[PDB]
């Protein structure tokens, strides 16, 4: 996945998403993501990550460790 990639996925996969991603380590393999959506309100953390998981279609090898996720309702 090119730099940018991750972010462009979920941003098309929830739609009004405001997406921060930081490569840990600057490695290009490990990275964290905060998501913003209003689709997450009301919704558990184990929900919302579940939203961002299928956003990656799969295409990211490792995600349950590589993708380090914080997930929130907007403020
Ligand atoms: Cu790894
Ligand atoms: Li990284």
């Amino acid at each position: 996945m090119a730099p940018g990639d991750i972010e462009d996925m979920i941003k098309a996969g929830i739609p009004g998403a405001r997406v921060t991603i930081r490569d840990l380590a600057g490695d290009g393999d490990h990275y964290a993501a905060e998501v913003v959506a209003e689709a997450f309100r009301g919704k558990t953390r184990v929900q919302q990550h579940q939203m961002v998981y299928n956003a990656l279609k799969g295409n990211m090898g490792g995600i349950l460790h590589a993708l380090a996720l914080q997930t929130s309702a907007p403020e």
